[PDB]
């Protein structure tokens, strides 16, 4: 009998290919079903029954086919303040259905608010100190109301729950801040400001299972340090543990490091070792599927 | 030197009175500041600094005074789909500020979506079975789309994140379901349906710290059973543990029990033993404040 | 190369056979080394290096083959209050070497004192109550001194750390108790006494990974109940979790159940599903080796 | 009535004095009973009942006073490979009785084998690396057999479970090692060897609740660093958390640090802040008693 694995990722990565031939316990097979959040819906019952639905809008003359995932691999963000970018209810649905996931549905749900994720890093930074965990000094505003100034400009204003260079605005002076603050008013949501950094380079320390990779972009893969490993291990324990994650830090010309954030299972696969990470992810997923 | 405790509760319960005279370690005092979510705002910095602001709109000619809580006691819900009922960003803010809380800010944040909370109960029901944990068979719909019927009517449709008999609608037949489903469309959010229950009575098993109380409403305080205690202990471990919580179950005339939900630190204090529970809550809060 | 798995079990079970062909990630091979605690020895260094030297003196004087386990499966018992029965320092050694194990080395070490294990069950019985967890009312005596009388006869005296019918003695009266008490003096160790159960039949609820089996003896497999499953799940969480375990309970002639103990990874495989359980254990071990 | 706290410590510290006037919840009183492991005895029953009988033979033959601790504070060491040094069965007894403790009875029991405790530090050193956690490179020998040579001289041989300068021996050459190895044979127990550190000074980073203190000896208090704090926080999480602990490290003449061990609730109070730490311990104990 087989095992269905739903991979929530943009069409771009042919997951069925990578899971080709992998057998759970060396004998059971894995049917790989893949779709984006937008093309999915579901009904979950507390007694156990459920049904996920595929293709709200896509090729195969739409139609919409339901399946029953035994496991889910979420490679896509669940929240985005941009129109239609609200799949949080789908995550809740999957959790309600009791479907095992990577990363855990719990973490995926708690990753829906960036400052909520950053708040975890704040706790770790509090415990560890700047010498161990140089977390940029960000400021969180529940809403633009007391959003009045910035101790040092330029400052980087990150609005709502954004990603992909979006929601980011670099402010250079007081008068320009007040305008962006008024724009934050119209967004009817929270924002954060952080000192802008004159960066010599930036790093991203990733961890997939027990695998660590450090890349430097200015994309040169550099070597891991106990310091780097501390950053990522620390962050990998949040929301009960993150199977796939990375910590982005900026190394300023001044030689000071500043950790800006931690990303979950949606972490974009970068570098030369593309397929390599995809294989690691496959091994991890197959193994968790075997433990169900 | 003293300790400020912010209690987020409606003006109705004079908390300052109950904390009167209680001293941390038998010597430090507790200044009790109390406000509703609506009258509060804050700025939190990753370096540690922060400022909470009181009275967005209230007596004392408003003005707005800031304080610095050393601890928070959240006795109010953080989310409500009704207008202005969105303080989730305040919770995030408090967490960002690193302020200890009861219940934990983590739990308070995860309690913002009822079906997300119910999903935890589903896991426990899955593990334990109906003989140990008779959780009503609820159905979750991410959105009204496949919301087509109900195996048995009447059915109780609970819309969005509601509370206080609001968002609840008892549906008696198919045609009436389809209308409510169309109304769920306009709410642009999720809903749940569950078999309606012909109840002989209902129970609420509460747990405050190590104190358990069982009440029956039809408000008679009844005795605790190992069965009741199992229900509440089980639920008290979710989202990393809930210091104050209760499990509501309906006992149908048919002698079958059905657990409908678990409530957090906002759990309304009921019964005769009103002040009593308030004292227990005070002892718990003072003790957690001492461990900081 | 391949992956070495050391299985600490009597030679009476050919583990290499069961692991035959099983490949980690469907590719890496598993070399199965098997020996008995008595034939094992090692050295572990904090920098990481180590060696587990198997000394099987099977003809040819001192026969020693060095090996380096990647994982351990402990199916034999580590501590026994008898000659040639203390292999606790080997467990410590393996932990010191950092070798992954099933069950965990932590649990295997904490299972070295039966009443210490029973003490965990006492905590669970205190939380759950007799209705949920009917743990026999045993009495622990750190030594013979306080061992003056029993409040029930017959009584079953269990001396120190004994197993497989050893160290157990049923006393029928006061005079006979005082004699056994003087014998406990001579053991220079602790003892426990418990009411004797004139039992119709005894049950053993086992759990290997996510598999549950209930057997009755008077062997005959019976069906699992939520009650049975509660017993074993509860016990499976002790010492940080037990991958393989079982709960033994006696259903007296009184018509009620009595939990007498919980056994770890050394739990004897019984019934007709011996080989099936052996496979379940194999699948579990291979999977944990894959996560290492 | 009041609340009984049994403090297991040598009479050289008048605990009743420090707990004088301290009231649980500002109301309930604390009766402080204090004795030494040797003078203690008990009986514990699974149904809940128990008794801890203090036999202080201070003039007047057999002097016994029964008592029932509500909490225990273990400041004395439980296991010692010497005559009159095994009180492990008392710890088990207390756990069996369900009495709350500081440190936890679980940790006190797992601290009975130094290399078992060291094994935890080895795991942390493996995760963190020498840069973050410079744990001396110790070697564990389950027994004298494999104890053929050391890769560095001088070397420090620590026999079995010894403390307070006991069982430690510095060997300067091969011939002298073989003699000490033959002596380890006679102990019929395990031993460890570690490179000898010609040290300028040794540090001890302590943590009592949320208080950190660093002392240097050549005693002199020095300031805490994020590095120091990392060492102690890391160690404070072992065996489920240690309320009172310290990490001893030697800063050699080589110019680098070496962590040699972590001590539990029996950690000797040193420095000039002995009384301050005694108060910190008192505040911690009273608070945990309040949560019970
Ligand atoms: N505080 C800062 N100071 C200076 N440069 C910054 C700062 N924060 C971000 N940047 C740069 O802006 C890029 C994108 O902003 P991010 O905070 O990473 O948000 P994002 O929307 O996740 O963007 P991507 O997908 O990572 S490029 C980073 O990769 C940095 O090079
Ligand atoms: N499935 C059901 N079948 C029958 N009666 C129900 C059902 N669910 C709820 N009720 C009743 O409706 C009341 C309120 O609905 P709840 O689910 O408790 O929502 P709520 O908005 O939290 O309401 P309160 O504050 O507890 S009255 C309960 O106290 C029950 O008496
Ligand atoms: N209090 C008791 N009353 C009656 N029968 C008992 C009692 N304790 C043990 N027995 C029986 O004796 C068997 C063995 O004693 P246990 O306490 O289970 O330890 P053991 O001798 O190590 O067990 P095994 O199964 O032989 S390895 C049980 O399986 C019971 O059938
Ligand atoms: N490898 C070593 N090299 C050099 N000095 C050492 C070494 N091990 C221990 N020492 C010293 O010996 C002291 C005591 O040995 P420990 O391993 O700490 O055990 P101990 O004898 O129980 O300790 P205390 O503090 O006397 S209770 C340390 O505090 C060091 O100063
Ligand atoms: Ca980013
Ligand atoms: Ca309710
Ligand atoms: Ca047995
Ligand atoms: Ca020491």
């Amino acid at each position: 009998a087989a095992r269905v694995l739903l991979v929530i990722d943009e069409p771009h990565t042919d997951w069925a290919k990578y899971f080709k031939g992998k057998k759970i316990h060396g004998e059971i097979d894995i049917k790989v079903e893949q779709a984006e959040f937008s093309d999915l819906n579901l009904v979950a019952h507390a007694n156990g029954g459920f049904s996920v639905d595929m293709e709200v809008l896509r090729n195969g003359v739409k139609v919409v086919r339901s399946l029953k995932p035994d496991f889910v691999l979420i490679r896509q963000h669940a929240f985005s303040m941009a129109r239609n970018g609200d799949y949080r209810s789908l995550v809740i649905g999957l959790q309600y259905a009791g479907i095992p996931s990577i990363n855990s549905l719990h973490s995926v749900y708690n990753f829906c608010d960036k400052p909520w994720v950053f708040a975890q890093m704040v706790r770790l930074h509090k415990k560890l100190g700047t010498e161990e965990f140089p977390l940029i000094n960000q400021t969180f505003y529940p809403n633009h109301k007391e959003m009045l100034s910035s101790t040092t400009y330029p400052v980087v204003v990150k609005m709502g729950h954004a990603h992909s260079g979006m929601g980011k605005v670099k402010v250079d002076n007081q008068h320009d801040f007040q305008d962006i603050a008024s724009v934050v008013a119209l967004t009817k949501t929270y924002a954060t400001t952080e000192p802008f950094i004159d960066a010599k380079y930036d790093v991203r320390i990733q961890k997939i299972g027990q695998n660590y990779k450090a890349y430097m972009r200015t994309l040169e893969q550099i070597a891991m340090s106990d310091r780097y490993k501390l950053w990522v291990d620390t962050c990998s324990e949040i929301f009960g543990g993150l199977d796939i994650c990375a910590v982005e830090a900026l190394h300023g010309k001044d030689g000071r490091d500043h950790i800006i954030e931690v990303v979950g299972s949606s972490m974009p696969l970068i570098g030369d070792h593309q397929d390599e990470d995809k294989q690691l992810i496959v091994e991890l997923v197959v193994n968790k599927m075997a433990q169900a």
